[PDB]
């Protein structure tokens, strides 16, 4: 009913929109946008509305209006998941409009495509990309190609990790476009190409990227570029993105004319492909290299070029895991949309999914498929991204039971990759053993192998109690079958030496007694290690944790060690000393084997990881983080990374005048909201109060009145009438699932930089200005927006102060008055203080976000409410939410679990220590596990709480007050 | 003069070596080229040049029969680590002829020429670019042979890597040349030109336009893409300062954009021009480009009807006039010619007017003029910097004293031509103004500042700088107490002089009550902030007398927040703060969102915090955009702020590493007996019957005029030349450091690196690349099919499969190699079969380095680790080592070498050279490139060096009371004299 009311409101607004002019177009699009993205319909979609919107887009007369509405609907912080799939479905029609002969329609279309690319869940890339690639390949309108190429570029910044995996399919498309006959298209294709390459993220070839781009544009530079690439010694993994940029150059290298080049190409091919850890990766590229190699291993005289070629060929076959007769293995279809769709259709066979929800099912499949390519398999991650789409037509419990099953089956398709290859790696082995290990009749390792390379740094991992320390002890004592003797390979178990030196003994005589050389030779090295004469002569009993470690490593050098064995080396060590230890290990030139619960340490030191898997040792090239990507079961160990527990929200900020948690800090009276254009208000005669003790639950089915009440409460919509009292400095944290899904656009940052990103302007960009298109950042000219004040045209000269205006802010603005408008003597003259005026935040942010921010910054400081974004403060804050300091300041979000991302997002949401936390349907995307932790945190929250939900089970023992909207009204 | 015997012997040796050279075949070519190179680059001639030799070389390069041989000699002579300034200008003088050969029909001659140009580019003093570049630009523009163009283009590319800073300043001249070349009909030339262009853009020192570089280059190739390309850059937010490199790439595009038909393109062009150019800080930077922007903008303003496009066009025109300092009637400001070679050339010729400079030295004067012109362009003005670069060329035809006296006058006169340069502008930057004052400052009747101005922006960070004692602290105190005329009252602009507050709190008062007694809010409110800040409940309740230095600083800032401070004032805030607390302060100041003014002797702290530098100049305050490092670029005099006392110039060399079996400083660690060296092809050995010893107490002076014998003796002593006969004993682990002027000048190729990175670069392979293998080309990095070098051992052709160990051999090293035996060499069945250990053989280092450097470095590395002599390149040790040589730790790991003064660069190079803690230091003519101040410090450091010292000098003055042992070569013989 209140839901059926929504359908009507959408009709009135759409009726006004179709009539809209270039003058009022943005005003109504905004209304449609703010209303459509809220909780307005109960388990269904405004089918008729989307139908009219679709139709309107295809008609000249309304193309601009309909599309401009989409751009507003598809803003960066408020696109509702209940709407998202229906917006993406319009991209095709919109691409066509990007090729229209009419300038206005063509421009709005181009604009709308960028808006959509920046608004969708980045993980849903597989539902959007095909529309853009299909379009640019099949169109003959050059302006359309340029608009789609621009949308490709915007996507690189919006979903970098997701795009990276699509590179092998995207690069050839951009390459082909670079050869378009239209010069403008050539120019645009080259630019998008340069943009797309930002996803390679490979230090080894980075500096040659512009040289590869040029080659795509002109083959004649291939020899020149091959000659230019020969020396690149690869270190970092060779990803799909690396190949889509390398192979085409090489392929043309092989089929070159001169023997030298053919040879060079092979070297590069060889050198690069051996670094391909997964066969599925090189699979789609094999066909562009193998033939060129076979043709060469049988057409070039010189026995040098041949040997090279063969080596490459052999590498390709090994790495490619090719089969007999040069047959490329059958690619896995775990990440194919076609596959995940079959799984979801199958799981929905006994559910009657109406026609209008089919598009959603496809979206779900698309998201599921992408999560598989990104190897995101934990339960919370899936609930975070797909559940919200499913409740569009299914009930939460059914959706969740079905979802959990969908992920289990989708995950099982993930192919089991092979193991490292003991043969190839570089260098004289320090040891190469086949052995078993038993500790007190207990088998720790059976018929396993251990090969260590000189100057290489290794880390040993495994489930707690698997025998990590015992193996190390074994290596230290030479109790591994086949291990070299101490004379052949000197091992030093750092800090684990036992002796009988008196606590009186001097540091000098302590080392001397070890029979490691003369006292002169000892002082020499100790000094070189940072020791002073005073320390060398002092009693060992006085050395600190840092100096004992340094002392031990100094002894290692004098002992001429070949392998340094360390066990929890960062224990009792402060940050400067850990940093010192990291630097020393990376530069001492000696092999080291480490066991540490500090993943950050392991990442900074290890080049390889030796993991316990059953009673076998399995090698993995890379640090701990790389290790985890290749071995999921590692995320369940006892490393600093895997540590996850429950959380607590911060204490709200101090408020003067509030002595009792029952005093109202927010009180609204006779409040009413009515969209301009609607027949009657969505909510009226509203009255309510909030306090630090509030425990309110906004219950009921989605509808016009319930959502609008929410939108006025959270600051999105400005009440059309009524009084709003807000205690100075009162802050509200609005928690939506949008932030939880969209954090996937920031996997490249540390939790800390993410929090800095969200509060860049001083306010939460995720929730502030949800009613505005905030895509305006490159608007040098959009700053010339004209404001109409007292009947005169004006431009903003400055913004000086701020003050509360109901449920938002107003800003004092100084102006420039427009004179002789339209004439050759037009000018904008600065006005006097007297003519300054207060202008609502909503009318300023789109064109002057920077000035608004500078002003918000001042007011925050002037009122003592500003919290600095220091690493220390962020770490402290994140600790309360269950995140570890080292991981927050040094680890990339990419390595966090769904649950950890939940903590990070809650931390980011509560960073300003709000007095009122408003949660928007938290059970819609959080599993029982996360719901539990959140429940406790909300019970203990020292500030007010307002939970919007349908789940009564979640509200019991948590809330006590109830808000329910009936016929545009309600009573607390 | 007086005829110099050993010196005349050198002329004779070169003649014999040239005779052998002109006869060499592609087989033995490299062997004698190497001989000519190692000899020519030594101290062989006393104040003159082997004139006839250079004439023969030039005549040989122009002759088909001998072009290959002669150019290959030039190639070996121009190696990356041993090209002598005595020869350098005569080598560059041969470039035009070498270019012509790069376009020769003959396959061999053309190839050798191409290779030689690269060698020369990589061998010259980067600072002498203006002497080499013109040869290359002129050659590529007048030649019609396409292979010659490809070779020169390759040379420009190598230039970018060998002298990046110097090339960046040359971009406005280079880019147009590369662009024309891209329009060459020949398809291989267009590709090569485009590649060179792509390489040149690397001189753009920022990322503002990275994603558009390939588009801009493509645009130059196809100007019809200008309109669309202009549409693409519209979205560029220029942040970094606009330099000559950025302008050279942007202006041609914008200039065409302005002349385009569509009003939309004329408008977009203006917008980009406006945004980019208001980031120009020196009008001389944009002056040569104004003529390509002003007329178009003027024409567009008169032609366009649309008011928006008109306003945009007019706005860009006003920015151009402001930033370009354009005068009346839109006159482009007079171009300073301070950096023109013709300007510095006129200066030196005038200073040399009473000196008779022979025709054969004309090329050197011109070379000296080029170098000076570049020092000025790079704003390198200190005395030591000029002595490092120029003195060595001057002593080719002048005595050291006369050279140094003229050189110092040359520098002063040249530097004096550097233009004034208007102050810097804050207005268009981002901030509301906290203040804007016109004032004077007097302290006890002493004038600190006279009629100057001070404008501070809200939320902006400033650093105050100026010579010691100029008044920085008084100004700050003045600001805090509102004693600067027109400064806002406390109510309008609250300032907090961090940690300089005075009150009467008991040492008993708790932290909470301390803050509370200041009347800054209730106790509840205060507790809320302190906790938010990081204070625990325990600390909030404890006595203030209990806080550490770090928490007092943190408390002080917290109190500033409770007082709602608009401006924070900090005076030497890093004092009494460990690195963790200093890092915390930096972070806080950068994120507190409040304006801050800092005074600090730690330029590194200023670089991490400041956005602007307010500098005391005379009795005026001058503002500069950027942090300290950027400040020093616009104000080079600022590199002498911690100079005032003679003590900051001193340094000490490290203690040589421990050696077993050496219990006295007289114990010989190096002993040579019956030693002789004779170049193959000469009529008689250069030195013979040589005997000598070196110990940790050696204090030797290798005296005498330059010559064949003296130079060869040194070349054997330092390891470059393997003795032809005689015995050499070297104590195990004995290390020698050879300090040559070459390293001091060539560091200008690493201005981008921090001192720490520079040192890591020099010892990347565990050995010093500046002095090791000076007799080898060693420029083989992309040596992949040259590792397929065939070694003839025991009459059988072999390839190296691996190198396994090292052992001492005379004055160098031998390496145990395993081989691949060649079978059916030539046939289709040819193969390289690995041999057994029994066939391994010891091969001298000199024969392996050019083709197997990586493998050799891996062996040297293992021997260093096994002998326990290895020194890890950790930040801590590198800092500890550089501090001994008088360099600050913070500067060594965080500051770019570009910001160091000439005297500081000297400490750094000395630091690099003695990094491995040698037992002997051999200095090659130190007085030739060091000024009085550096010499004094060096003399003291040598006197205290706990290892041996060997000084190759002509100065009896510098050795008096330093050395007592004497080595003087006479007729190929030398017997040590003096005492120890
Ligand atoms: N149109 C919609 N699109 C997406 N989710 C919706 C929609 N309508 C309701 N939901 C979600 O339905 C969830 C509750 O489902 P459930 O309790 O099973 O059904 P009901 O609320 O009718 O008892 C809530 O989390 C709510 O967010
Ligand atoms: N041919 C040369 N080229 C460059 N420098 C030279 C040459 N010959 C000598 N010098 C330099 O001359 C410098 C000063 O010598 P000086 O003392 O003036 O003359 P002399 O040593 O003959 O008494 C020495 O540092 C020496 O390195």
């Amino acid at each position: 009913s209140d839901s059926q009311q929504s359908i009507k409101v959408l009709e009135e607004l759409f009726q006004k929109l179709s009539v809209a002019t270039a003058d009022n177009r943005h005003e109504i699009a905004s209304e449609v946008a703010s209303f459509l993205n809220g909780n307005i319909i109960e388990h269904d979609v405004p089918e008729h509305f989307f139908g009219e919107l679709a139709k309107g887009i295809k008609d000249k007369k309304t193309a601009a209006n309909a599309m401009q509405a989409v751009a507003h609907i598809a803003n960066q912080s408020n696109l509702s998941p209940s709407v998202e799939p229906y917006i993406v479905q319009l991209v095709p029609a919109i691409c066509t409009n990007a090729g229209n002969k009419d300038k206005e329609i063509q421009s709005v279309a181009s604009e709308t495509l960028i808006s959509i690319v920046n608004a969708v869940n980045p993980v849903a890339i597989k539902a959007l990309l095909p529309h853009l690639t299909n379009a640019i390949v099949e169109t003959n309108k050059w302006q359309e190609k340029i608009a789609i190429l621009a949308a490709f570029s915007a996507m690189v910044d919006a979903a970098k990790d997701q795009v990276a995996l699509r590179m092998p399919e995207l690069i050839p498309v951009l390459s082909e476009t670079m050869w378009d006959t239209k010069k403008e298209v050539k120019a645009a294709a080259t630019a998008a190409m340069t943009k797309a390459t930002e996803t390679v993220d490979n230090k080894d070839i980075e500096r040659f990227i512009p040289s590869l781009i040029q080659c795509i544009a002109d083959p004649t530079e291939v020899p020149e570029t091959v000659h230019l690439l020969g020396a690149t010694t690869f270190v970092a993994e060779v990803t799909p993105a690396t190949l889509s940029i390398m192979v085409p150059l090489l392929s043309r290298g092989l089929n070159e004319r001169e023997t030298g080049i053919k040879r060079k190409s092979a070297v590069i091919i060889d050198n690069m492909c051996k670094l391909v850890e997964d066969p599925q990766v090189i699979a789609p590229f094999l066909g562009k290299l193998l033939p060129g190699l076979k043709s060469n291993f049988a057409t070039i005289a010189d026995p040098e070029a041949r040997e090279v070629t063969l080596r490459a060929l052999k590498t390709l076959r090994r790495v490619g895991n090719v089969g007999e007769d040069d047959a490329i293995p059958e690619l896995s279809h775990a990440g194919d949309v076609s596959t995940t769709l079959q799984v979801v259709n199958e799981l929905l066979k006994d559910e009657t999914v109406a026609p209008r929800f089919k598009i959603v099912v496809e979206y779900i499949a698309a998201i599921g498929a992408d999560l598989i390519d990104e190897r995101i398999i934990d339960q919370q991650a899936w609930f975070t991204h797909i559940t919200p789409y499913m409740t569009i037509f299914l009930h939460e419990k059914k959706a969740k039971d079905i979802l959990d099953e969908f992920r289990k089956r989708a995950v099982d398709n993930i192919p089991v990759g092979p193991n490292f290859d003991d043969e190839e790696d570089e260098g004289e082995d320090l040891c190469n053993c086949e052995f078993s290990l038993a500790y007190g009749a207990k088998i720790l390792l059976n018929k396993t192998q251990l090969r260590l390379k000189r100057a290489r740094r290794y880390g040993i991992c495994g489930p707690n109690g698997c025998g990590k320390s015992t193996l190390m002890r074994a290596i230290a004592n030479g109790q591994v079958d086949g291990f070299p003797t101490q004379e052949e390979c000197r091992t030093v178990y750092v800090e684990h030496d036992i002796d009988g030196t008196h606590s009186d003994t001097s540091v000098l005589d302590f080392v001397f007694e070890s029979g490691v050389g003369t006292k002169e030779a000892i002082k020499d090295k100790l000094i070189e290690f940072g020791f002073t004469d005073e320390m060398i002569a002092m009693p060992i009993s006085a050395l600190s944790g840092g100096w004992k470690m340094k002392l031990a490593l100094a002894r290692a050098v004098l002992r001429n060690a070949d392998i340094l064995l360390l066990d929890e080396p960062t224990n009792h060590l402060d940050t400067v000393n850990v940093a010192w230890l990291v630097n020393y290990l990376n530069t001492c030139g000696i092999t080291s084997i480490t066991i540490s619960h500090d993943s950050v340490f392991l990442d900074n030191v290890c080049e390889y990881i030796i993991n316990y898997e059953g009673l076998k040792l399995r090698k993995y090239k890379g640090n701990f983080t790389e290790f985890v990507k290749k071995c999921p079961a590692a995320k369940a160990y006892e490393e600093l990374s895997n540590t996850d527990l429950e959380f607590k929200f911060p204490e709200p900020g101090y408020l003067e005048g509030v002595k009792t948690k029952q005093k109202a800090i927010v009180k609204v009276t006779n409040m009413e909201f009515q969209y301009p254009g609607t027949s009657k208000p969505q909510i009226t005669d509203i009255n309510f109060q909030c306090s630090l003790s509030s425990r309110i639950a906004v219950i009921g089915p989605n509808g016009a009145g319930k959502s609008t009440l929410i939108n006025v409460l959270t600051g999105e919509l400005l009440p059309t009438s009524g009084e709003v009292y807000t205690h100075e400095n009162c802050r509200i944290a609005y928690i939506k699932q949008h932030a939880f899904a969209h954090i996937e656009s920031h996997l490249d940052k540390t939790p800390s930089e993410y929090i800095q990103w969200r509060f860049q302007t001083g306010e939460d960009r995720e929730t502030m200005d949800r009613a505005n298109r905030q895509i305006n950042e490159n608007d040098a000219e959009a700053m010339n927006k004209i404001f109409k004040i007292e009947g005169t045209p004006r431009r903003i000269a400055g913004i000086h102060s701020r003050r509360k205006f109901k449920n938002t802010y107003e800003y004092e603005c100084s102006f420039l008055l427009g004179e002789n408008i339209g004439m050759k003597s037009e000018r904008w003259v600065p006005m006097m203080s007297v003519d300054n005026a207060w202008i609502p935040r909503g009318e300023l942010v789109e064109s002057h976000s920077k000035m608004v921010a500078e002003v918000d910054m001042k007011e925050a400081l002037a009122s003592g409410q500003f919290r600095p974004l220091t690493r220390k403060e962020i770490e402290e804050h994140c600790s309360m939410l269950g995140l570890d300091p080292e991981i927050v300041s040094h680890s990339r979000i990419r390595g966090l679990s769904g649950g950890q991302k939940v903590k990070l997002v809650l931390a980011a949401g509560t960073w300003q220590r709000p007095h009122l936390i408003v949660l928007d349907e938290p059970t819609n995307y959080l599993d029982r596990d996360s719901l539990g932790a959140l429940s406790k945190a909300l019970k203990e929250f020292e500030g007010g709480v307002i939970i919007i939900t349908h789940s009564a089970e979640f509200t019991k023992n948590l809330t006590e007050e109830v808000w329910a909207v009936k016929d545009g009204r309600m009573t607390p």
